[PDB]
C-alpha cells in the first residue's frame, strides 16, 4: 500500500538501468543512503574519497557507455565538490544525474548548520536544476531529471531535502518513463545536396576530410572514402582511433594536441569536408583562412556554419551521409597531393618511432608510451588526464576502432585520469584499462587511488613525473617576458603514494627499466591495480604549431636549434614533398 | 575594406531574413540604432511605447511564422522591461533574439550611471546569454545567438557595450550562417511500433485521440482517422482550429479553458492516443487516472512517457505517423461510444448557441464573440490576451485550418493581446487581425495601442470590460474563505483611451448595439485600427471542470443550482447519452 | 491554539508597521490575498493595474519614509513584472520586500501551468531570495526577509507556494523581530582626522563642498559652513533641496542633469570636500582631473576613496562631522573665488528666469515648471520621471528643506513618476504631491492613473508632451552619424487618457493658458487627482556639459551658435567673473 519515497527513487534509477553510482554520504543525504543500503543487491554504490572524483567518474561512465552517469554530494561542500565533473559533463555533452543533499524542509531557510539556498549553485552547469519539495512527486522529479539529461545531453541536478525520502508515499502511483525512452531521430541526407557536396570534393586540387567524434560510427566509410578517392584524413584529437592510427593517409590532429602532417596539410588544403566536427580552435587559430570551399556534415543545426561559412551544409547523420558519398563514387588515380601527404606521414612516423625506439638513457615520455603500447591489449581503454600527456598519447598510442580513449575534451579539467579509469573498469571489467596522467593532474585526485584498491579495480596507472606543469611551462616560455613561475615544483613519489593506499607500484627513471616493470604491471593488473611512476625528463615535446623546418619560412639558426632541441634532424617540411610531386607551397 | 561592426550586425539580421524588430532607443544602444537608421529600406524598426510589448511582439512573430523574433532594450530598465515577453518565448519555446544595451567597455565596472553587470539578469530566461567584448567577433556572436535560438527553440540574449558597434572591423572577415540553415529530413515512423499502437487504439471500447500543437500539420489525418474509425477528437486549447470547430466529433479541450464534452469523455476513455501534446494539467488534475492504455506520438525524446505512464510511445513526426496509421486502417461502423459523444457535442453546441443568440438586453461576453464571428474573415488571425477570454474564445470562436490564434500559452502573461496583434498585422498585412482582451490585460499594455496607430496596423481590438479580474475572482469564489480582494476595480473607458491615442473607437453595453458597431469596425479596419469596448456583465462562465448535471454524482439541489447560475437547464450529462446508446460508466 | 500561516505572515507585516502594500492577485497568491482580506482594517492593500507600478511604488515608499516598501506578484508573469521597481530599489539602496506567488508544493516541479523554478529569476536583484517550503517557518522567513532588507538596504524576495499560507500552524510559535529593531549610536567623528581635513579645506584657494544625499541631515551645517568660510556649495542632483535653491552660493549639480555654475566651478576647484556622495560620473567624466586635494566624508567603508584618489577620507556621519568642522572654524572675509561664483550664479539664475518669465507664445518646458512653482505648497513632494524632466526640474524647481523629490536615481527606469506619486500621497495624504513626467515615461505606466482615481489620491500629474524621447534625441544628435531613429513618435493626448480613467484633465499648448489651468488644477487636487498635458516645443535645453561661452576655449562662431540655440546671449562664462575679481584659470 505504501513505499518510502527514497525506495521509489532508487527503483526509478534501477528502471533506467543504472548499475552504479558515486558519492560520499552526509547527514543531509542519509535517507537516500538508507534506500541505497536496502537495494545493494540491485544497484551498486561506489564510495569515493572526494566528491569531484564521483562527478568525474559519472561523466566518464556516460562518455564510455552512453548510459546516464549518477553521482551525489551532501549539502553544501559535498555538492560543490562535484563541480569539476559536472562542468566536464556539460562541456563534453554527456548525460549526468547529480543528487544534492539538503536539510529537511522544516529547517530550510532557518540559516541552520550547512544550510543554504542550494539552487543558485547549480543554475549555470545544469540543464535541469530543481529543489524537490514534495515526497510523492519525488520519483517523478528524478525520472524527469534523467529523461531531460538524456534528451539534452547534459547535467540534471536535484536538491533533495533529507526528510522527503523517509516519507511514505502510495506504492501504486509512482512510475519510471524508462520503458518509453528513445534516442533522437537521425536525420537523412538530401540526395541532391550530397551529390553537390561530392562534386565539389572531387573537383578539389588539395582535398581533406576532417572529422570529429560525430563520425564515431563511420570509421569504415571514412577510411574507404580516403582510399577510394585518394583524399587524406585528419581528425580532432578525441576522434583519434575512429580510423586506425596505422592507416597511412591518417594525418593526425591539428593545433597543439596535434601531429605535424595535419597542421601542414590543413594550411594547404583548398576544400575541407568537415564532418561531425566542432573543433574549438577553428576561428582563433585561423585554421580555414585559405580554404576555398568548406563542406559540412553535422546532426546539430546549431553547428551548421558555426566554425566557418559553408558552401554546402548537410543536416544529417555522419555515417549515412558518408555512405551516400561513397556509393556514388569510384576508384580515383593517385594525385600529387595524395603522394605528398603520404610521404610526409611516413617521415613523421619515422620521427616518432626514433623517439620510442631508444633503448637506454634518461627516461622520456616517448619510451614510456612505447612501453604502454607493448603491453596494451587490442581493446584496451585509456583514461587520459590533462597536460603534455594529451599531446604525447595522441602521437604515440597506436589505436584502432577496438580501443576507447577518454579525457576531459573541452572543459579540460585535470584530475580526470583516475576517475575515468575507475569508470572504465566498472563498465568493462574484462578489458584492460590505463590511467595515463601527468604528476600535476594525478596529484589533484591521488586520494582516489584508494578507490581502485577498495573495489579491486585493476587499473594500470602510469604517472609522468616531470616535477612540472609542463604544458604551462611551455606556454610561459612562448608568451611570458619574466621568469617561469608556478610551473616547476617538488617531487612526489607516486610509488610511495600508491604504497600508502595499499596498491602495488614501481618507480622508474631509465629507459632500460621499462620492459621488466611494464611486464610485471601487466601481470599484476590481471587481478589488482598497479601504479608506475615514470620519472621523465623536462624535454619539451615538438610543438606541431611552431615548426622551424622550412628554410623559406624560418632562419637557418632557428631551424637548427629546433632540430637539436626536438631531435628532429630527419624531419622534412611538407613543402619538400609538395615540391617532389610538382606542387608549389 | 572596413565596415562598422554595427553595420555588419544588421547585415547578419538581414541574412537571416529578419523583416522587422522592436525596441526603444537609449544612449547605451544608440550605436545599434545608428546602424538600423542606415538600413531602413531592408529592415523595419518598430518603435514601441513599452519594451515589454517589443519582447511580446517578437515572441508572437515566432509563434506565427516560425521565424526568429527580434527585440531590444537599452541598458538596465530597457532590457528588464523585456522580461515578460522573453519568458513567454522561453515557455512557448519559440526563437527570439534580444539585444541588450550596455555602457561602453571603458566605463563598464566603474559603477557609472545605469551601469551594472547585466549578464546575471538574463541567465535564467535565456538559452544563450553573453556580453560581447570585441567588435570584430560581434557579427559572429549575433549569428551564434540566432543559430542557437532556432536550434534550441528559445531565447538568445546578447549584451552589447555601446562602443563596439561604432568600431571599424575588416569588411571581408564577418559572415552569416543563414545560408546553412535547413530543416531535417526525418526517417519514416517505425513500422512495427505504429502497427502495435494502431491495434491497441482499435481494440479500445472508448477511444480518444487527444492532440496538441505538435499535430499542427496533421489536421487532415486527424479528422479522417476520427471519421473512419469513429473515434472522437479532443485537443489542447492552443490546438483549437487544427481541426475545424464545426467537425461534429470535435469535443474541445479539457480542464478549465475547456469544453464540457472533452472533460466528460476523457473521464470515460479506456485508450487515449496522446499526440504532439504536452498538456500541463495531466498529473495535477489526474486526467488519465481511469485510462487503461496510454499511447503517445511525439517528436521530442524529453516528452516520452512524461505526462503519464505510457504503454507505447512512438518517437516520430505526428503527421507522418497519423498518415501511417490511416494507411493501415479502414472503415468501422458507428459505435454507441461514437453516437453518445456526437449527441453530447450537439447538446453542448446548442447551449453555447442559446447564449450567443440572445438578441436584446445586458451584454455578455457570449454575444460579443458571436459578433466577432459574424465579421470574421475565414483566414482571420486572433491575438488573445489572458483571463476569461481564453475560456470564452475557446468555446465561441468558430475556427478552421485557415485561422491562426495565439496567446501566452504556458507563461500566460497578461498583456499579450495588443503585441500579438501588432506582430500578426506586420507579418500578414492582408489578413484580418483581432485582439481579444479582458480589461485587466488590455490595461497592462494599453499604451501600445498608439503603436498600431503610428504604424497604421488595422487591428480590430475588442476589450471585454467587466471591471474585474474575472478569472481570478472566480478562483477566489472557489478557494478563498474571506471576501473578494483585488479582483473588482474601477472602470476604464477604452473608447476614450483609444481616442487618446487617435484610434477610432466604440463603447457598447447592450446586445442590440453589436451588429452595427461591429459592421463599422469591420469597415474601419480595412485601413486603420479600431477598438470596441464591450461593457459586459460579471456572470461566471460555466465551469467545465465543476459540472453538476449527473444525478449519480451530484445532489438534485446542486444540479438545480448549477443549471440556474449557468443558464444550463437544457444541458444533459454525458451519462444520459451513454445510457441512450446502451453504455454504462 | 492554531493560526493560518498566512494570517501569521500578515501579523508579521503589521508588527513591522507596514501600512500599505501593492500587487495584483492570482491563483498562485490567493492564500496571501485571503489573509490580507481579513486584515483590511490594519493593513491597506493597493490593487495596481500593472505589477511594475506596485514594485516602483514600494521602492518610493522606502525612498520617502525610510520604512520597508512591500509589493507582490503572482507566479510567473506577476513577479517578473516587478523587475523594474525591484532593480530601482536595489540601485537606490532602499528596503523592499517582494512576495512572489508559486504553485503549491504538490505541483511544483511537475511542469504544470505557469509553474517554473522561480528562484533563479530573482537571484541577481535580491539581497535575500528564498522559496518557502514549510508553513510553520513561513512567518520567520518573512521576518528574516524584512530584517535583512533593512540591514542591507535592498530587496528581499520570498517565493511562496500557495498551499502554505492556508495551512494551520501553532498560534504560539511564530513571532516578529520588529521589537528588536533600532538605529545605531555612532561614535563622534575622530577629532584628529576632522582637524586635518579642516586645515586642508581652509588652505585651499578655490574650495568646493560637494555633497550628496548622505548629507540629507546636514542642510543647516552645509549652508553655515558655506556662509562662514565663503565656500560655494554643489550637490548631486538627488541632493537638490537639502540646501534651499535660493541660497546665493548654491551652484547646482554637475554633468548633464546639471547647472552651468557647478560644472564651471568644479573644473577650477583645487580642493573638493566630497561628503555623503557617490556621484557615478566621477571617473568617466574625469570630474576631478584638476583637483589638487580630494577630501571625503562617508558612512560606508566601501565608498572610501572609491570615486577619486583621496587625501583624507573620514569614516563618519556627514552631519556629525560637518557640525564638528563648523565648531572649529570662524568667519573668513569674502574672497575673489567666492565673489566670482556668486556673480556666476546670479547670471545663471537670470538666464533661467528669462526662460520662465515668457508670458505668451509656444509653450516650452520652462514656463510649465514656473507654473508648477506658482501653485506649489512649501512642503510639496515631487515624483519625477526619467528624461528631460530631470534636467528641467533640477534647474527650475524652487526647493527647500521642506520639500521632497524622488526619481529613479541610478537604475533610471522610466515610468516611476506615476507610482512615486501614488506612494507619496499614500504616505502623506495632507501634503501636495506632483508627478512630473515626460510623455515617453508617462505612457509606460499610464494605466495606473486609474489607481490614483480608484484610491482617491489627489496627485497633480503634469505630462510634458514633446512627441519625443527628447533625452535620447539630443544624445543621437551628439553621437549618431545617421538620421534620428526611434525618438520622434505620434502624439498621445493625455487629457483624453485621463478622461478614460475618469480623472479630470486639461491640455495646454500656449504660455498664456498656464495660469488659469494650473489654478484649476491646484483646486481640483484638494480632493481628486488631476492631469495637465503640456504640449511643449522640441527645443533642446542648454547642455551644461557642452558650454560654448568662453573665448579662450571656443571659437567665436561656436559661441554665437550656442548663444543663438539656447537663448543664451546674456550668459557669461565663469572666466569673465574670475577675471573681474582678479583670478586666472
Ligand atoms: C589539454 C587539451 C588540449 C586540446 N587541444 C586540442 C588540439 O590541439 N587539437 C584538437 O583537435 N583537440 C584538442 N583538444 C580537444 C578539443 O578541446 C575538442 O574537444 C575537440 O577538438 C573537439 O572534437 P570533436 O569535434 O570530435 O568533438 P565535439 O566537440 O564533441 O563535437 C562533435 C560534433 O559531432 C556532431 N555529431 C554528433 N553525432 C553526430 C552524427 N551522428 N552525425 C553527424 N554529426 C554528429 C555534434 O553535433 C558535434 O558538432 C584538446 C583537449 C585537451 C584536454
Ligand atoms: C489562462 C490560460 C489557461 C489555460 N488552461 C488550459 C486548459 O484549461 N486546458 C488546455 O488545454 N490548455 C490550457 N492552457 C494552455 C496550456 O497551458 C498549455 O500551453 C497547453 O495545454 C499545451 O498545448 P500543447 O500540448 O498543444 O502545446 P505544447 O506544450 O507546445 O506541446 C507541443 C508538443 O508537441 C510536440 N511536437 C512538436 N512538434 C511535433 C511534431 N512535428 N510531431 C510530434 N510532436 C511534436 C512537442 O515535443 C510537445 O510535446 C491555458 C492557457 C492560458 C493562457
Ligand atoms: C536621467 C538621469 C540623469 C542623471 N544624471 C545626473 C547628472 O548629470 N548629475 C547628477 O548629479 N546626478 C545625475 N543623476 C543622478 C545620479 O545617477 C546619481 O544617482 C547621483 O548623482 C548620486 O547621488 P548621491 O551621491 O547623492 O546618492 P547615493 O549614490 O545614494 O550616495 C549616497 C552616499 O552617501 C553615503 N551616506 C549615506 N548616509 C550617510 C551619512 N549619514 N553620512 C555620510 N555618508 C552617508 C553613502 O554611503 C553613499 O556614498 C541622474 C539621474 C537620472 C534619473
Ligand atoms: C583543475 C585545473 N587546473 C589548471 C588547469 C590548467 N592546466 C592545463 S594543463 C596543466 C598542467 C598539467 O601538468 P601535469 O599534469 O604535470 O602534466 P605535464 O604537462 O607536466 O605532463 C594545467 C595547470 C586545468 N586544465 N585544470
Ligand atoms: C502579468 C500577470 N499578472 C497576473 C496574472 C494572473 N492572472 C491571470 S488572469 C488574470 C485576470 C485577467 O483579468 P482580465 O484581463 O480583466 O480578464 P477577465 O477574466 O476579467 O475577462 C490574472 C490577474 C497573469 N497571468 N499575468
Ligand atoms: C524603461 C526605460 N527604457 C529606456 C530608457 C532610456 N531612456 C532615458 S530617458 C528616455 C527618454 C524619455 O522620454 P520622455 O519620457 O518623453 O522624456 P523627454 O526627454 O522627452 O522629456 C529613454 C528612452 C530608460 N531609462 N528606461
Ligand atoms: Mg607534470
Ligand atoms: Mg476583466
Ligand atoms: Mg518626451
Ligand atoms: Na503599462
Amino acid at each position: 500500500t505504501n513505499i518510502l519515497a527514497g525506495a521509489a527513487v532508487i527503483k526509478v534509477l534501477e528502471a533506467w538501468g543504472v548499475d552504479h553510482l558515486y558519492g560520499i554520504p552526509g547527514g543531509s543525504i542519509n535517507s537516500i543512503m538508507d534506500a541505497l543500503s536496502a537495494e545493494r543487491d540491485r544497484i551498486h554504490y561506489i564510495q569515493v574519497r572526494h566528491e569531484e572524483v564521483g562527478a568525474m567518474a559519472a561523466a566518464a561512465d556516460a562518455k564510455l557507455t552512453g548510459k546516464i552517469g549518477v553521482c551525489f554530494g551532501s549539502a553544501g561542500p559535498g555538492g560543490t565538490h562535484l563541480m569539476n565533473g559536472l562542468y566536464d559533463a556539460r562541456e563534453d555533452h554527456v548525460p549526468v544525474l547529480a543528487l544534492i543533499g539538503q536539510f529537511g524542509t522544516t529547517g530550510m531557510n532557518m540559516d541552520t548548520f550547512q544550510e543554504m539556498n542550494e539552487n543558485p549553485i547549480y543554475a549555470d552547469v545544469a540543464d535541469y536544476n530543481v529543489t524537490a519539495v514534495n515526497a510523492a512527486t519525488l520519483p517523478h522529479v528524478i525520472d524527469e531529471a534523467i529523461r531531460r539529461a538524456y534528451a539534452h545531453q547534459g547535467v540534471a541536478v536535484v536538491q533533495i531535502p533529507v526528510d522527503l525520502p523517509w516519507q511514505q508515499i502510495p506504492a501504486e502511483d509512482w512510475y519510471a518513463s524508462a520503458n518509453s525512452y528513445q534516442t533522437p531521430l537521425l536525420p537523412e541526407p538530401d540526395v541532391q545536396a550530397v551529390t553537390r557536396l561530392t562534386q565539389t570534393l572531387l573537383a578539389a586540387e588539395r582535398p581533406l576530410i576532417y572529422y570529429g567524434i560525430g563520425a564515431r560510427k563511420a570509421g569504415k566509410e571514412l577510411e574507404q572514402l580516403s582510399k577510394t578517392l585518394k583524399i587524406p584524413l585528419m581528425s580532432t584529437y578525441p576522434a583519434k582511433g575512429i580510423v586506425a592510427d596505422r592507416y597511412p593517409a591518417y594525418l593526425g590532429s591539428a593545433n597543439r594536441v596535434a601531429q605535424k602532417p595535419a597542421n601542414e596539410a590543413l594550411a594547404q588544403a583548398d576544400v575541407v569536408l568537415f564532418v561531425g566536427n566542432n573543433y574549438p580552435f577553428a576561428e582563433v587559430s585561423k585554421a580555414f583562412k585559405n580554404t576555398r570551399y568548406f563542406l559540412q556534415i553535422d546532426i546539430d543545426p546549431a553547428k551548421l556554419g558555426k566554425r566557418h561559412k559553408t558552401d554546402i551544409a548537410v543536416l544529417a547523420d555522419a555515417q549515412k551521409t558518408l555512405a551516400a558519398i561513397l556509393a556514388q563514387v569510384s576508384e580515383r588515380e593517385s594525385t600529387p597531393w595524395w603522394q605528398a601527404n603520404l610521404a610526409n606521414v611516413k617521415n613523421w612516423r619515422a620521427y616518432l618511432a626514433s623517439l620510442e625506439d631508444k633503448q637506454e638513457g634518461p627516461l622520456q615520455a616517448y619510451q614510456v608510451l612505447r612501453a604502454v603500447n607493448k603491453i596494451a591489449e587490442p581493446d584496451a581503454i585509456y583514461s587520459i588526464d590533462v597536460g603534455d600527456i594529451n599531446l604525447n598519447a595522441n602521437r604515440h598510442l597506436k589505436l584502432t576502432p577496438s580501443n576507447r580513449h577518454i579525457t576531459s575534451n573541452l572543459f579540460a579539467t585535470m584530475g580526470v585520469g583516475i576517475p575515468g579509469a575507475i569508470a572504465a573498469k566498472l563498465n568493462y571489467p574484462e578489458r584492460q584499462v590505463f590511467n595515463l596522467a601527468g604528476d600535476g593532474g594525478a596529484s589533484m585526485t591521488m586520494q582516489d587511488l584508494a578507490t581502485q584498491v577498495q573495489y579491486h579495480l585493476p587499473v594500470i596507472n602510469v604517472v609522468f613525473t616531470n616535477c612540472q606543469y609542463g604544458w604551462i611551462k611551455d606556454e610561459q616560455e612562448d608568451t611570458n617576458q619574466n621568469d617561469f613561475i608556478g610551473v616547476e615544483f617538488n617531487d612526489i613519489d607516486f610509488s610511495k603514494i600508491a604504497d600508502g593506499v595499499h596498491m602495488q607500484a614501481f618507480r622508474v627513471n631509465k629507459i632500460e627499466q621499462l620492459p621488466d616493470v611494464f611486464e610485471q604491471a601487466k601481470a599484476i593488473a590481471q587481478h589488482e591495480p598497479v601504479l608506475i611512476d615514470a620519472v621523465i625528463t623536462g624535454d619539451r615535446p615538438l610543438p606541431a604549431e611552431k615548426l622551424r623546418l622550412d628554410s623559406a619560412m624560418s632562419s637557418a639558426a632557428d631551424i637548427e636549434a629546433f632540430k637539436q632541441r626536438y631531435e628532429a634532424q630527419d624531419l622534412q617540411p611538407l613543402s619538400t614533398y609538395l615540391k617532389q610531386f610538382g606542387l608549389d607551397d
